[PDB]
């Protein structure tokens, strides 16, 4: 569990959010893209396993699973890439609940900055901090910790 | 110590890559951007702000020391913005050897990429999980988790 992180695609201002969660704390990395191509995603993730151990990711739908640039980079960063499919059906309103809060965190800051990517950054910020008690900022350094200890 | 980032600025096919490296670790982020600007660097430091417990940042010139656009993300994030002065004279040589570095690194994956970006990011991945034998990503987790209890 310390490794797995699931992806994630929403939509705000006619623009796509990608999100990366770290499965076991709820910590989250996310950006603004014009729109999800295969080509974005591979770039998210490499950028993501530079920062973090990341083992396995959870892709968000089949095109990502496909796309054979996804897998390229997914090999290149030493990823397991595996299906988002919720076999656990607690997934898909968990993930709903996120995207569902994220956007009441951006729509609180969203007046503070002229572009969507601020907001989004202020968004993570305020969702990783947040106090539940640990932050789940918190929570991902503790487990990861563990792990290597 | 866990907190202290410093920013450092390193220019390459005539672009600037903007890195800030976690001072009691050595691990790094790193960005391309077309030109240092305060906007650019303001918004690199809320994405590093709301990913890692950032306190506080030596900026990497006065330009950005000085810059209104910096100094109210720093605010914004919670970050004692100081400057990056080498009161201790090992600084500057310390930070030249790693742009050197990770010029380097980028140079050996340069080929794998079409984008400057790209490479930039494999060199993070490359450098922050570099073995010498703990990574630097290794002991910037320690660092912080150890920090938090
Ligand atoms: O705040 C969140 O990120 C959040 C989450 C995030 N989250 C966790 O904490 C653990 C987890 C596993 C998988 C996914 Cl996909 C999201 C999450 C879930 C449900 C929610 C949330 O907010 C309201 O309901
Ligand atoms: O690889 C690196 O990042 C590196 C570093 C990075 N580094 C540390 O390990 C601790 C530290 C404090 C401050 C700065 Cl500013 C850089 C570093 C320093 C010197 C080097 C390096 O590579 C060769 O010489």
């Amino acid at each position: 569990s310390p490794g797995i992180w699931q992806l994630d695609c929403t939509h705000l201002e006619g623009k796509v959010i990608l999100v990366a969660v770290h499965v076991a704390s709820g910590y989250i990395e996310a950006e603004v893209i014009p729109a999800e191509t295969g080509q974005e995603t591979a770039y998210f993730l490499l950028k993501l396993a530079g920062r973090w151990p990341v083992k396995t990711v959870h892709t968000d739908n089949g095109s990502n699973f496909t796309s054979t640039t996804v897998k390229a980079a997914c090999w290149w960063a030493g990823i397991k890439q595996e299906d988002g499919i919720p076999y656990n059906p607690q997934s898909q309103g968990v993930i709903e609940s996120m995207n569902k809060e994220l956007k009441k965190i951006i729509g609180q800051v969203r007046d503070q900055a002229e572009h969507l990517k601020t907001a989004v950054q202020m968004a993570v910020f305020i969702h990783n901090h947040k106090r539940k008690g640990y932050s789940a900022g918190e929570r991902i350094v503790d487990i990861i910790a563990t792990d290597i200890q």
